[PDB]
């Protein structure tokens, strides 16, 4: 499409100085030039040109005392960048490296995704240099206090609604929203999800992200006539997500037989399938050791240090970890081994090199992160549903919803790839799926934003 | 009752200058006249005095720009009438002819209409002078975001939440939102209904009201011992109302033979029966030709020109189109016709004098609008509801308490008119039933409002 | 001017049953032709379409309970007229006369009028048709209570302030004041004026309308190289415009020899210039008795009943208490004495035949009232200042301001028909004056408004 | 001072791509070293490290239609830097160029200019990328229409006050307040500043900053025993801030020789110090011609294209129109000529190579922007007064505060410096003044901001 092509080059020189950012829009809007050809009205209202501006943009200063009385200074952002569903959501993610370039890029990215869960959720991200690592519990909930009495005016149930995200988990969001009750004045606890259970939070909100990704594999197994039960599968991490997955795997007839860390990955050609095998993640998690041998050393099996386990012969690859975990050099091990699945779970976890190379490759089923994770965004909106109705569901239900949405996320990706004569592209059809919801509601509410 | 007589006496000298408000209240209070006397607590608390004056009126001024730069100025209104027992709700209609008056009377039907409906909605109205004919895409968003700016402070999802009528379709309604969330900085899309489903829209929202029209006649055909099946009907206007009752009745056994147009009326002695002939009124629609023709031309059925449908020997009469459309004229056609069933569905589709007439007629049936096309208004409380409750229901869900509410509002006014010794008067029956809801509202709020 | 006449013939056409305020367009409207005719401008956006709707329009119902436990109904009117250059601002009418058509013509009327003050204030007029004949102090306040009730939502010290008017008084004010306080749960005591001096009156405030209408005078003296001293005045009312004017009269080396009552009128060649005269003026207004022939039976003076003073042969004539007081009958006996002077004190106090015969007398001097009522809105926006300072100013700061203003006010109109070649017309002048920095202010705020 | 050394380290580094912002902060905090030195209760709190962190960064989408009906898209800015001793406060540029770098410059500079103003107020700036070339009146009244739409909600009278700049004049300020007005609801005009007289502009706001500039350079006339009377002096641009300052210079004895353009720059040597002389530069700047020829052209003086008139001999050079106007090439000629008043009033009119080397010249008297040309951030501040009172002031009140401040600010200036033994280092005193009040703030208020 000329005109996607002229946006994604107007980017590209606008927004130099993001790189993150400047690739997420290449990658998505060059994914939708079929989309945008067949209608071009969107030319004629400056759609794309609007849509890759965020609405709103805060960026504040967040001075704090440490333990001992220092004071410190770091800078919290929230990007609201698409509004037109739903108030926006989108994770909050505290890491020294967090800076604009990253907020804009994971938040383009929340838009789509939000999406593409059929619920009325507008995409948005947000969090602070601010490094959790090693500060007390008290330092934390000092920095969280200072960080809301600032964030509180920008959001709110029928606003913008936090969650969870890389250095912010039920602790900080427990914090955040002490802090922002006390403000406010009242209860709203829609204001944020991934709340603990006795304020609010849902059922299967710890497992939602794994158990969806592999409700998501399933309808992939379907499509291709094909089953999970006695496949296996290389898992990335010992984490929240993995344990999910590995969970729902076992409970579903196939078997997980790695995970990883930083200090290697470790192979059980048993499976992770126990309760006490899966239990322990969250004990290996726990402990705050981070070490995936200590899983070996308990049970007796291979630790292959400083190695990534993307080497193994299975018959699923799903990395539940990292960013840029999985590129050329593993993508390659990965094609040699001739896996046919390669499902992304974790957040971009695998470099475009890598990805354009398993894209390539004709045998293959390559699924992209924004739909297979789709799980945890659509248990915050569950939750979100649960604190309107001021009640509970029960786990079943909960489960039960999250199932067929995962499953309809994969069935609508693939019909719309093959409507636009794309094959089975799920990652093209991830995009177009998500754009459209998004262009219908930007066109008919007009140019205001 | 001497004191619905007294307050009669005091508005039609009152508001003298706004005729087609004294006629509405008139209509409605004069049935009232058994109730009344019954609660003589009323009259102590100026009951119906304060129920005729609006709680609160807005009139504004519009100021707007056309594609050719050049100014014009139109005037906004909304009336909010009743608010006891709900936010206010009622349509936005933009016609030249629009002025206080009118908005009144519709906006004193409505709360009537609301109460019926079961669920917790007040009555409101409003519009504008303005006239969508013959203004671009352009033009009438510039001036639905000119409309919105003053409006928004006014309504709000717990307050007044406004929806379509004459000249307000799903497109205004889509860019009024958009001003209104730009505005407000929030979602909140429980704000207007109408919406589209990307927005928040629900299911059956365009069927509504032709389908609840359909299942209103079954539950009088019920009553009477009698059947839709076979049945013939008399529709008028080849529209949304008309289309939906067309479907509903063919579905159901039942069929249309005629379809209207300001050029005259077409004959259908098959029936508008078939997918083919059904769809291509979307089609005579769309064209924005407006012309009932198109389909005699396609169909090689009779077209009689510049005249109305009301001779033909039909079973059931359904007008679904214009006001006072059904005169005197068109009654005593009617009547020599020997069709027991007149179910008005359009708003206002008869004159007093016609009406009258053919109340005074001992073997009919007629059953009033604001009881008949109710469905319309249920299904807009519907999509309030989803969105209060951040989901979407399933088509079946909604047609199904469609269904049964609409049947309640039959049965429900029957059984009311009953009581009071009035036999099967289904006017006054609504009327009643309507009032009462309100009345016991009031009371037990006090002298506030 | 072509556009003005279009104008006009609009609005004579669209409002036909709002007489009184086609005619105050008109009578405004027409004396514009020079100065719209010098600038193309304003017609190219709608200036005087957009003028001539008032911003909002505001009508709400009023139950209240009287001393008996009987409930009554009133209606409650706020039109927003124009605030292109301060918070709307005009006084309350509490008469059973009132209605949508005299709010807005009393309410264009107070923009042209705010306009000429040289302070920041916007136009507006409210009121009820609420009587406040034969009601007890506690129905008059449960009154005020429900009206503010509602109408505290529209108001504000920077969004809109009221202030007094026939039918409400200091009284009035004190009570829906303390409402709003209690509602709004602050202090805001801008809000509104003509407060008691205990909650931010200000000092001259009684004084105010009465002398600025002499200081105007003695701007004309000045313009015509005459003087007030000797000269002679017939009075209208005994009431508070009359008893201050008669005071800085009597102060300035004139007298009044006049006052009226719907009684009579009487006569005293001496002057009502002493003390005593002057101060049992306060006496009858108190008694509540309603008869300006006390005055005479105190001092012994001409009561002449059922009969207007008109006749009577003196310097200037000030009519300062009703409207369409002066009909065409009483001009001529006033041509017929050769009285130079006519000056409009009492809002419309003339009718437009008398008006355009008095015009007609080559010379004559006639001020209108719009001009010279002035100091009475010229006050409430020094109260307003005191009130946003949160101090008092002395009653010589406030008298001073008054008096340079006023004679501005004269001056600047007959500077302004000058220029547009209309002579020494006052009347003209005013309009011209006040429309001039009304359009320029909206000029510059572009088409929002 | 190591903490200021320390604190420039870190900028450099965290703000890399920021580069105009990082030279602001060390060339501002470099200064202070001495002052830092002496409170190192400072470093405890992280005073620096929180001051060069903005309290609030916003920015948004802001997509308008041009006068053809294509859609434009740009991005709005502001930038809330520092609150602690007055509502924010400062200028909205419209220009290409603008991204957030520079508002983080402008903004960080406007805190260190108001705080020297000894008013209220505190420091911000924003504006857009938005190009006002070539656009109808139309086109930017619908571009600052929308940019107000979402900025409405970040700003307000006791909140943060936003004025002219670049791009931004009269017609965007009053075309912005239309629609604020509008979509509050409100009168509020305290909201922005370089308001039109109408709706309550202060008189001598078009003079102040060109007025201001010259009532500092006789303060350092009086420092130095020396005299404006005879002194001639080399002016750039032909705009509002040269025209106020040839007209107070004239006024006071002195005269401009030059004026300049992009055209070249030309010599006078009678002085442009003629009403004839001196208004025709508002000639010049309404014709839109953008030369500077045409004065040379009329008056017959002169005109040397493509030239700077920094070559010229005279007693004083006031370089009023554009940033890095005079570099080292300029300096040097500047030198060279043995002038030694070098006054900057223009922001940023001098590169900093250029200023280190006027700086270490011995006889030089060399005056810092940010002091200079507080005049106009003086009358934006005495605007705002003004709409709080409710009032307008005389001109001879402004101009009056107006001087005594200016005066006050290079004597406060030179106390400074002289304290921390600089010497009469004009530059260092502006930095350290506006540094100490806003510090005594921050450290009284503390760790919350």
């Amino acid at each position: 499409s000329k005109y996607v092509d002229r946006v994604i080059a107007e980017v590209e020189k606008k927004y130099a100085d993001e790189p993150e950012f400047v690739q997420t829009v290449e990658e998505v809007l060059s994914s939708l030039g079929p989309v945008v050809d067949a209608h071009p009205e969107y030319e004629e209202v400056a759609l794309l040109e609007r849509m890759v501006i965020p609405e709103r943009v805060i960026e504040f200063r967040v001075p704090w005392e440490d333990d001992n009385g220092k004071v410190h200074v770091n800078t919290g952002y929230r990007v609201q960048f698409n509004g037109a569903i739903g108030p926006y959501l989108g994770g909050l993610r505290f890491a020294p490296s967090v800076n604009l370039s990253i907020m804009k890029f994971l938040g383009f990215e929340q838009a789509f995704k939000d999406s593409l869960t059929t619920l009325p959720m507008g995409g948005a991200k947000g969090g602070s240099d601010f490094d959790p690592n090693g500060k007390s519990d008290r330092e934390v909930m000092r920095f969280c206090q200072a960080f809301m009495t600032e964030l509180y005016r920008h959001i709110g149930p029928d606003i913008d609604v936090p969650a969870g995200d890389l250095g912010v988990g039920a602790r900080e969001l427990g914090y955040m929203y002490g802090q922002y009750r006390k403000i406010v004045g009242g209860f709203y606890n829609g204001v944020l999800t991934g709340k603990a259970r006795s304020f609010g939070g849902s059922l299967v909100r710890p497992e939602a992200t794994g158990y969806g990704s592999v409700y998501y594999v399933e309808a992939v197994m379907k499509h291709e006539n094909d089953t999970l039960v006695g496949k296996t599968v290389a898992l990335a991490g010992f984490g929240n997500v993995a344990w999910g997955a590995a969970k729902k795997l076992a409970e579903l007839g196939a078997k997980a037989v790695t995970l990883s860390g930083p200090d290697g990955y470790i192979y059980d050609p048993e499976g992770i399938t126990t309760e006490e095998k899966i239990n322990y993640m969250l004990e290996m998690r726990a402990s705050g050791r981070n070490k995936v041998q200590d899983y070996a050393d308990k049970f007796g099996v291979q630790f292959f240090p400083g190695e990534k386990p993307w080497g193994q012969k299975v018959d699923i690859i799903m990395p539940c970890a990292t960013q840029n975990d999985v590129d050329l050099e593993q993508a390659k091990k990965i094609v040699a081994n001739n896996v046919k699945y390669y499902i992304e779970v974790a957040n971009m976890p695998t470099t475009n090199e890598a990805l354009r190379f398993l894209m390539q490759q004709p045998n293959m089923v390559v699924a992209p992160s924004k739909a297979v994770n789709a799980g945890g965004v659509l248990v915050s909106g569950f939750e979100m549903s649960q604190n309107s109705e001021r009640l509970s569901w029960t786990a079943e239900e909960v489960d039960s919803k999250l199932h067929q949405v995962m499953t309809d996320i994969h069935d609508g990706s693939a019909a719309a790839a093959e409507r636009y004569g794309l094959g089975y592209n799920l990652v093209a059809g991830a995009n177009i799926v998500g754009f459209q919801k998004i262009a219908d509601a930007m066109m008919a509410q007009g140019i205001a934003w």
